[PDB]
């Protein structure tokens, strides 16, 4: 069995990535199943499970496993929402969406790049090259859109900077009577290949994109913050608390102005 959708990528970087730790109940009807790198996350809606991410393509057995270890059946994954489409985010989707039957969700630009399973011609990091697992089976969500499903209602907002299709999703997890707001933040890292100029005219949809996206963490509801690189929004595996989505854009807009500012440098 020579599996194309679960074949490695990036082995070396993959022993920080995908550092074991044990499956977790964040809130309520929400979990961790990822790793020490790399955030997945899994909502039990009582009408089906929904996965957030697939981390790299060997990652998707140890994400099976994870589900199974909170005691639950991967055949109930009923979709699995996409961040981003690059390969330590979205690399065991397909693999997941195949062994699950689940429909994956992204953006309408992120769709793109999940079909590719390549970088898109606008993403900043396009000359690094590379294929990884694409996917076929594909819900688009609009900004703003809510995926209603059991007693859960999920709402896509769309995070661009990272990427033009880069997606943030937020819920409300519960316990008796008492809510929380949780968001699962897309990655705001202004990172790029070696040639790629944020300061260059066409890289303005990628700046104005990063813009809207401290507008839209600035303003969103978020008791928790699960980042998708969870090293970005600090220690452990999520953050709590009045502040943390705009801690967190505070955080990108620091780097973004560091780069701005690199490259204006003679
Ligand atoms: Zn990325
Ligand atoms: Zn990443």
């Amino acid at each position: 069995s020579d599996d194309p959708l679960t074949r490695p990528m990036a082995v070396e970087r993959a022993k920080e990535w995908l550092a074991p730790l044990p499956p977790e109940r964040v809130f309520g009807n929400s979990y961790l199943v990822g790793f020490a790198g790399l955030s997945v996350a899994l909502i039990d809606t009582g009408a089906g499970l929904v996965l957030i991410d697939g981390a790299l393509p060997q990652a998707a057995p140890m994400i099976l496993s994870n589900v199974r270890k909170l005691g639950f059946d991967p055949r109930d994954i009923k979709f699995i929402l996409s961040t981003e489409p690059h390969y330590d985010h979205a690399g065991g989707i397909a693999a997941l969406a195949r062994d699950t039957g689940a429909t994956v969700v992204a953006s309408r630009r992120g769709a793109e790049g999940l079909r590719a399973g390549a970088h898109a011609k606008d993403d900043p990091q396009f000359d690094y090259g590379g294929a990884w697992p694409a996917v076929s089976r594909l819900r688009v969500m609009k900004d703003g859109e809510v995926l209603r499903i059991g007693r859960a209602s999920i709402t896509a907002h769309a995070t661009p900077g990272h990427t033009m299709g880069s997606m943030t999703w937020s819920w409300n997890a519960c316990e008796g009577k008492r809510c929380k707001a949780i968001v699962f933040a897309s990655s705001l890292n202004p990172v790029s290949a070696d040639r790629y100029r944020f300061t260059a005219p066409s890289s303005a949809p990628i700046v104005k994109g990063f813009e809207a996206s401290y507008r839209r963490m600035g303003a969103l509801k978020c008791d928790i913050l699960i980042s998708a690189h969870p090293d970005n929004a600090g220690a452990g595996r999520y953050g709590s608390g009045s502040g943390a989505c705009r801690s967190y854009a505070e955080r990108s807009r620091r780097l973004l102005a560091k780069r701005l500012a690199e490259e204006r440098r003679e």
